């Protein structure tokens, strides 16, 4: 039921010049991702695997977006809560894939540059759908981040990345947390979107300087809730609350993350029918546990690097999708 994407980055400038070979071939048609394992284009062995859907590297921000996002946005839009993971070692394109990247030299403005990714997409199409048809609606964003199982907010413009978050149980709701001092922002039109995301890529450098490795070993939870109140053409008032996470995951290379090695165990778990899954033993698994074998529809991009240095890397990534397929909720 989880439905699990993988997508191949294309070779750098460093890897052209030094005219490298691609052990990795994708089969979209076929949903289909073959790894060279032995060696030799001209004789060679090879393992496949088969998703739900394979991008290779020709594959854009905009086939990204259309092809996986739309559709999940559109259950946000109708009131459900909708999970997306990025998986995959560093460097081939977690935070490429969930927020994308500015073109270089002033080229575009935010909203038209063509590298952007889910998160800059996803909050301009949510203020691009919901201001034509008749509908009121709030839209709240949240970014919450954990490092070495402390929890950080990485959008509150009054406090600094030093200050970790509590994380409680909800005695409401069971299996949900608290997050005591969780800010989030209201965002008030699409042109109040991007400040937004740079105040937040900001204050991630300062969190960069003050933790080792920062941006490989963190693990972010980009939230967007959307309160709405839609009145259809007749006189119907429909109110809907959704809420996307958007989780750009650690990178998953191999000191001990604990909400990484938590999320493996939790996935080991739903997928072998083992009756106690281990949310609780990290932060991650415990606030998006809904995500994990409950009500939520969550799916789960895993990244991937097309250079036989990664072969290793890359199996292991592909090994570890596919298992999580497996996984049933709702
Ligand atoms: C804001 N920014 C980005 O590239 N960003 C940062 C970013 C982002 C930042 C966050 F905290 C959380 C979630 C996010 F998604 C995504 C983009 C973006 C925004 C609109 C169009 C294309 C890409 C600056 C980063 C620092 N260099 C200049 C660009
Ligand atoms: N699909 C892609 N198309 C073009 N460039 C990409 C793509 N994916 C990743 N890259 C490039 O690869 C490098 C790895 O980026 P990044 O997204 O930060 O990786 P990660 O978050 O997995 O550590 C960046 O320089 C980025 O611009
Ligand atoms: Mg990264």
């Amino acid at each position: 039921n989880i439905q699990v994407v993988v997508r191949c980055r294309p070779f750098n400038l460093a890897e052209r010049k030094a005219s490298a070979h691609s052990i990795v071939e994708c089969d979209p048609v076929r949903k289909e991702v073959s790894v060279r394992t032995g060696g030799l284009a001209d004789k060679s062995s090879r393992k496949t695997y088969t998703f739900d859907m394979v991008f290779g590297a020709s594959t854009k921000q905009i086939d990204v977006y259309r092809s996986v996002v739309c559709p999940i946005l559109d259950e946000v839009i109708m009131g459900y809560n909708c999970t997306i993971f990025a998986y995959g070692q560093t460097g081939t394109g977690k935070t490429f894939t969930m927020e994308g990247e500015r073109s270089p030299n002033e080229e575009y403005t935010w909203e038209e540059d063509p590298l952007a990714g889910i998160i800059p997409r996803t909050l301009h199409q949510i203020f691009e759908k919901l201001t034509d048809n008749g509908t009121e609606f709030s839209v709240k964003v949240s970014l919450l981040e954990i490092y070495n199982e402390e929890l950080f907010d990485l959008l509150n413009p009054s406090s600094d990345v030093s200050e970790r978050l509590q994380m409680f149980d909800d005695p409401r709701n069971k299996r949900g947390v608290i997050i005591k001092g969780l800010e989030e922002i209201t965002v008030h039109n699409k042109d109040e979107v991007y400040q937004i995301l740079e105040k937040g890529a900001a204050k991630r450098t300062t969190a960069a300087t003050l933790m080792n490795a920062y941006s490989s070993r963190s693990h972010s939870v980009f939230s967007v809730t959307i309160h709405m109140k839609e009145t259809t053409i007749d006189g119907e008032e429909l109110v809907k609350i959704g809420k996307l996470n958007l989780v750009d995951l650690a990178g998953s290379e191999n000191n001990i993350n604990q909400s990484l090695l938590t999320l493996g165990r939790v996935i080991t778990a739903l997928v072998e029918r083992t009756p106690h899954v281990p949310y609780r033993e990290s932060k991650l698994t415990r606030i998006l546990q809904d995500s994990l074998g409950g009500r939520t529809r969550t799916s789960i991009i895993a990244t991937i690097s097309p250079a036989s240095l990664n072969l290793e890397e890359t199996l292991s990534t592909l090994e570890y999708a596919h298992r999580a397929k497996n996984i049933l909720n709702k």
